[PDB]
């Protein structure tokens, strides 16, 4: 197997559960080498009040792309609008292959204008989203899905939108078992049941999406 | 073997060699349960600028102390004066009890009243410091030792100026094969050849230094 080099960028969890620690953990689990960059901090009551550089997160990133070849990035949490840009720029300077975005800044504290960068910026250099009911909801401006037939439509509505790739979680379906729905440009595919990690760390080492989100799946099941 | 949650604040490594990331690698390697909080950001040229909140450190702490019982620490390096303020108060209030200091920040860009502070407050907190020859010299302001007995001697003032144990980490002596020196109450223990992470780690699982110092650098040896 090839070296595949992965970098989240995302907040960090000091209990390790999730954030770039958990992304990390991921990464090597599936046999890719690790960079992170920290760009927040994961919520765990509310959070107290703090700031993220965005000279700190232009550093790091500094450091990152002087040193390896990024292969895929996975993309969380960022605290503001300038660190929305820089993380934009470099990856567009770049060119990093399949940058996956867990849109967890949409439907959340935040500034707006940071979700607003990451609509203008970001998103145009993004790969593969991953939006539950409520951030899909959010993205299209739209009531959330309570059906699959719902859950395809915006999937759809998002891929005309301009994603390249779009993977709505389907947790949040009042109906238990709730699937995930695939839509690329090949089509559109039902899952049955760390994960955007996951997603990033393993697509390299396919040809689509759709054999990538099974492998993610069958590992993240055991 | 029973529950030890080790903690690990320190500056992150976006590249994974060394930091918080390397921290947590050692402490699951060793078995321990991993917590980390970012402090700074490890030089790879020469960086460029940028600050840490210390409201994010303290956030940081909030997440950490109010959800598991810690029983060791690292320290690494901290970026400012308030950063090692809040450390060494949390740390002071919590009572953590093997907290080992790693003097990156000693003989080292940083801000002068951010040693000051490392001297007030933070030293009284640490149970082992492990210092180099350069690190140990700028502790005692005094000329870097040359041999074994000049290292021993400083180690000796170090115990007697009030640290509970010293590390003295030779290999920067003129001779190859250079050797650890512990300084404890006990005693002196000579040592033949990540670390402070390793220190952390195995300090519960033991009733000295001696012993933890000896583990830790069979792991790190092989």
């Amino acid at each position: 197997m090839k070296r595949i080099n992965a970098l989240t960028i995302a907040g960090t969890d000091p209990s390790g559960g999730a954030g770039i620690q958990a992304d990390l953990k991921t990464f090597s689990a599936l046999g890719a080498y690790g960079c992170s960059v920290i760009t927040a901090l994961v919520a765990q009551g509310v959070q107290s009040v703090y700031q993220i550089d965005p000279d700190f997160v232009a550093a790091q990133l500094d450091s990152v792309f002087s040193d390896v070849r990024i292969d895929s990035t996975k993309i969380g949490m960022l605290a503001n609008a300038a660190i929305v840009e820089a993380v934009a720029e470099r990856l567009r300077r770049y060119r990093v292959a399949n940058v996956v975005l867990d849109t967890v800044m949409l439907a959340k504290l935040l500034a707006p204008d940071a979700v607003e960068a990451l609509r203008q910026r970001l998103l145009p250099q993004v790969s593969l989203i991953t939006p539950n009911l409520p951030e899909a909801a959010a993205l299209l401006d739209a009531p959330p899905a309570r059906t699959e037939r719902e859950m395809r439509e915006q999937g759809r509505a998002l891929l005309a939108m301009g994603c390249g790739a779009v993977l709505m979680k389907g947790g949040h379906l009042d109906d238990a078992e709730s699937p995930d729905w695939l839509f690329t440009r090949e089509g559109e595919q039902r899952f049955t049941a760390t994960l955007s990690a996951a997603l990033a760390a393993l697509r390299p080492r396919h040809a689509d999406w759709a054999a990538t989100v099974a492998e993610a799946k069958d590992y993240l099941s055991g």
